[PDB]
Parts: structure tokens; C-alpha cells; sequence
């Protein structure tokens, strides 16, 4: 089945916070290998591993110094091969992150590049002369704070970095660099991986003319890939990323992926118009297989908003394929980000039902199946550098990166010592051991939802058609050939009622969800979901 990815569910693993098996407080590959049975018990189709490659860990993995090796803190290449084999033996696909838009400054490429203007790798990165007054070439801002340019005295030149200063951006306008990254991907492809999560996929190319970005009109909706307090949201990003040439490169990338049947790619979109960019990137069947945005990774979460997102995406290319995610290593956990003012146990269930019922692929973040809320990390335990620039208006991403609670024992059974990030007390209450045999628990709801999803083709890659179910409900039909399912969701803490826009043949029960269908009237209690078979 070469089309497993088109509708499949992927479980994201953040290597540093999954399981420590070496007793150093940091998660490693062998721990993941140890918990692959649990992962498979989740009824997911595969996994996505955040960067485990050689890195100074300034951005904790996303600042790579060696693309073709495992950082000794996570383990070895052989350990990864073992992980891959065990995951394959359990029927799990293995996707790994690929951070090719920027390297660490400790990467040999940049170490050679920064020496002068004539060295073999001088144009592998984005270098530019200062303005006559000595200031950066343009008004481009780094997401992690300050200018996107940093002066280097060896070359008398600013280098570009959309993120950390220790994360210089790769110059994709230089062909040999692009090809170098392609080969770096071919390495892992030859190892036998099942796919790649493409980090900052729309960031690859920049405007070679280094043109200034226009400011954002005051009172307009800021970009969804950054907090409000970030000055990065003050300007419209048109020249610093999302260049036309990128499309071409995508094709190239796709071609590489096409050399290995069964493989797939999911790109991370960070753009002013994310749905349009995703649809543009995943259409044609000759570029990205799929991609995800920040549309479901932000604050709005009502049925009206979800309807708006779906409508906005359906406006675009019909041959595009979205991947939907409500949580990851960059945002506040959905149980808190979306359901802070909702029921702690009831809301995540129906939210996950919605996520699993959307047309497209799914990214399920580690712990989200347990309904884990965001952890409040104290200032002296902050690890993420992004949490030290906008404090206290923005405290970084460490809250969603606290270690996985396997038991309610010491350190959640994550480590025999104090972990790199502290263990959340609330997470101990929602630990796997406490949750493994609880029928009312979120974990079993996830298992049942995914099993139910697996048993219905319409819920894999069927068409989605919105129906009028009212303001405070989310209703649509999923249709694939023989099957047509009516899906209605109540995301509120109140009982909702509606008249069925279509006629129903039967009810489809799943995971203790309860709704009453009397005549033409469907009634859903708080945080309940209703699946039905359309006549
Ligand atoms: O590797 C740097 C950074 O990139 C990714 O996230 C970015 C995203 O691409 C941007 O659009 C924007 O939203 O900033 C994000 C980081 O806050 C990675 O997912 C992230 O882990 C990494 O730090
Ligand atoms: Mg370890």
C-alpha cells in the first residue's frame, strides 16, 4: 500500500522527553525503541521523530552539525537502525525530521564558509555586505529575536538567520547546496526510513535582491506561527521566505522521494497565508505529499472557526492534501491551548474525535492521547532560548516539552534522576499506568477512535461536505464509494440540538460517546460526538 500516508495517522515523538534509558535525565533512542509497543498499541500508522542528529542542542536538535549521524546524547546510528527495525516489525512507519533550511554554526559547511569570500563554501550560506551605515542589509527579523542578520568580522559581512544566530540559513540559490541537502536526505532514505517531516519547508529560498518587507496594517490578524508579543508579526513576510523558486525545488525533492516507493513527506508551513501555501505545496502530485499549518495550532477553536478553516481550504486546489495537527513541540498543548476553559477529561476526547474525523492526514503529539495539559516551567528551569527573549509575555515552548509520564512513580518513571525538564505533577495523575486499564480514560478513547477510524474507508480519505448543523455544532459528511457517514460534533460544555440535514439509516457507536436521535432531531450532550450512516 503505497498510499498509506494519504490519510494515515502519525505519532510525533520528541526524543528528549519520551524515555531516558541511560540515567542521564535526557530521553534517548533506545527508550523510544522500548516504548514502540505502546506506540503501536495506540493504533497509529507510524511515527515522526524530532531531530536526533548531531547537534550543540542550542535549539535542541534543530541546529544540526552533522546530517548523517546520531548525536551521542540520543545514542548511535546502530541504535536508530534497531529502532527502525522494531518499529517496522510492529507495522509502524518511521518518519524523521529534516532540517535542511539551516545548519548549526558549528557545522563544517559554515565553519568553512565564514572564513572568507573565496573558500569553496562561501556561497553555501546567505552573506551580504552591510549598509553604508553598517546596519543589516534589510529589515528582516529573526523569529527568535533581533535582526535576521548577524555580522561576521572575518568576511566583513552579515549572514542570514531566520532563527538563532547559531542557525545560519542555507543559500538555496546555490545549486550545489540544494544537491548536498538532497544527498543528505538520500542517506536516510537508503537507510530505509519511511518518510520525512520537512522543517520550515517554505523557508528554503529567499529574495536574492534582499528587498525589505512591508509592514502589517495595524489591526490586522497577525501571523499564526508566532506569539503576539513578537515583533516578527509586525511585518508581512514575502521576501524572506516563500519564494517561487521553492516550488521548483519541491519538485526536485519529490523526485528523490519518488525513487523510493512508499515514502512520504510532510512539510511544516510558516506563512502569512498558511492554507494557500499548504494547498500550493501539496498540489500537482509532483511536490509535497502533505503539509501542516498553524491554523489548528493557535487560539481559535470553536465550531465556527473550524468551519471557516475547512471552507478556506476547500476554496483552494482539490488535489491538495492536508495534514492536521492540534499539538506539537512548538505550541501550548491543545488540552490547555484549546480546552483550558473546558472539561479537563471530556473536551480532549471530542477534540481528538474532530481531529481524527477531518479530511486528511493526522499528526498526534506525544502525551496528547493522555490529555496532558501545558506544564508551567519556572524561570530557573527554562531550557528553550525562545523562552528567554519575550519573558514573561511569552515563556517559550518548554511547557509542551516536559518528559512523558509513564508511571505515577518518581519522575513519572521517565528517568532515575532529575530530567532535563521538570516532571509535571498533573501529568503523574494522567500517567500511562493509571490510564492503561481505565475505560473512561482518554487513552482508550484514542485507541477506540483510531480503531473505529480504521474500520471506515470514508474516514481514511473520503470526501468532506459541510452540512448545516447550527452555530454551536460541527457537522459534515465523509464519503468514499460505498460509504457515506454523517459526523456531528459538540465542542461546547452545553447540550446542543439540531435537525438532521440528511436522512440517517443507522447509528455508529464509538468510545462511550452518547447522542440521542429522535425523529428528525439529533441531541448531543456536552462534549459528545455522533457518527451515523447516511441513507
Ligand atoms: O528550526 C527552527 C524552528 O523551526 C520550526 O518552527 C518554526 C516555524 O518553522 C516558523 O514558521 C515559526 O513558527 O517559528 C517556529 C519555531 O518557533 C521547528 O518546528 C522548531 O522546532 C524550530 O525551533
Ligand atoms: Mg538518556
Amino acid at each position: 500500500n503505497m498510499m498509506w500516508w494519504r490519510g494515515g495517522v502519525i505519532y510525533q515523538i520528541y526524543p528528549r522527553s519520551f524515555l531516558d534509558s541511560r540515567g542521564d535525565g535526557v530521553g534517548d533512542l533506545n527508550g523510544i525503541t522500548e516504548k514502540l509497543d505502546y506506540v503501536a498499541s495506540l493504533n497509529v500508522d507510524g511515527i515522526w521523530l524530532s531531530p536526533f542528529f548531531t547537534s550543540p542542542m542550542l535549539d535542541f536538535g534543530y541546529d544540526v552539525s552533522d546530517y548523517r549521524d546520531v548525536d551521542p546524547m540520543f545514542g548511535t546510528l546502530e541504535d536508530f537502525k534497531a529502532l527502525l527495525e522494531k518499529a517496522h516489525s510492529l507495522g509502524l512507519k518511521v518518519m524523521i525530521d529534516q532540517v535542511i533550511s539551516h545548519t548549526s554554526d558549528q557545522h563544517p559547511w559554515f565553519q568553512e564558509s565564514r572564513q572568507n569570500r573565496t573558500n569553496p563554501k562561501a556561497d553555501w550560506f546567505v552573506w551580504a555586505d552591510p549598509k553604508p551605515d553598517g546596519t543589516p542589509p534589510n529589515n528582516w527579523l529573526s523569529i527568535f529575536g533581533g535582526s535576521a542578520w548577524t555580522f561576521d568580522s572575518r568576511r566583513q559581512q552579515y549572514y542570514l538567520h531566520n532563527f538563532l544566530t547559531s542557525q545560519p540559513d542555507v543559500n538555496f540559490h546555490h545549486p550545489e547546496a540544494r544537491q548536498a541537502q538532497l544527498d543528505n536526505m538520500r542517506f536516510w532514505l537508503d537507510l530505509g526510513v519511511d518518510g520525512f517531516r520537512l522543517d520550515t519547508v517554505n523557508f528554503y529560498f529567499h529574495d536574492a535582491e534582499l528587498r525589505d518587507n512591508p509592514p502589517v496594517p495595524k489591526g490586522e490578524a497577525k501571523t499564526l506561527g508566532a506569539p503576539e508579543a513578537n515583533p516578527y508579526t509586525w511585518q508581512r513576510h514575502v521576501y524572506d521566505l516563500s519564494r517561487p523558486e521553492n516550488l521548483d525545488f519541491l519538485k526536485d525533492l519529490r523526485a528523490l522521494m519518488d525513487e523510493y516507493p512508499g515514502t512520504t513527506t510532510v512539510g511544516q508551513i510558516g506563512d502569512d497565508n498558511p492554507l494557500e501555501r499548504m494547498a500550493e505545496y501539496t498540489a500537482g502530485g509532483d511536490k509535497l505529499h502533505m503539509a501542516y499549518t498553524f491554523d489548528l495550532l493557535n487560539m481559535p477553536h470553536s465550531a465556527s472557526y473550524l468551519r471557516e478553516v475547512i471552507e478556506r481550504f476547500q476554496r483552494l486546489a482539490g488535489d491538495a492534501w492536508p495534514c492536521w495537527a492540534t499539538s506539537n513541540h512548538d505550541v501550548v498543548r491543545s488540552a490547555t491551548r484549546w480546552g483550558a476553559d473546558e472539561d479537563p477529561h471530556a473536551y480532549p476526547k471530542v477534540m481528538l474525535a474532530v481531529l481524527f474525523s477531518l479530511r486528511g492526514s493526522v499528526c498526534l503529539y506525544q502525551g496528547e492521547e493522555l490529555g496532558l495539559p501545558e506544564a508551567d516551567v519556572p524561570f530557573e528551569r527554562i531550557q528553550d532560548p525562545y523562552g528567554k527573549v519575550l519573558w514573561p509575555e511569552f515563556k517559550g515552548r518548554d511547557g509542551c516539552r516536559t518528559p512523558m509520564p509513564w508511571t505515577d512513580g518518581e519522575q513519572g518513571g521517565f528517568s532515575p534522576v532529575e530530567p532535563w525538564l521538570p516532571m509535571e505533577a498533573r501529568h503523574l495523575e494522567l500517567a500511562v499506568s493509571r490510564q492503561q486499564d481505565d475505560p473512561n480514560a482518554t487513552l482508550n478513547t484514542v485507541r477506540a477512535l483510531l480503531a473505529f477510524r480504521r474500520s471506515h474507508p470514508a474516514l481514511f480519505d473520503g470526501d468532506l461536505s459541510l452540512v448545516d448543523v447550527g452555530d454551536d455544532l460541527l457537522g459534515f459528511t465523509r464519503q468514499k464509494g460505498d460509504e457515506t457517514l454523517l459526523c456531528v460534533f459538540n465542542l461546547t460544555g452545553q447540550e446542543q440540538q439540531t435537525t438532521l440535514p440528511v436522512e440517517v439509516a443507522s447509528d455508529l457507536p464509538v468510545a462511550h460517546f452518547t447522542a440521542t436521535r429522535d425523529g428528525s432531531t439529533l441531541t448531543l450532550p456536552a462534549y459528545q460526538a455522533a457518527f451515523m450512516q447516511v441513507a
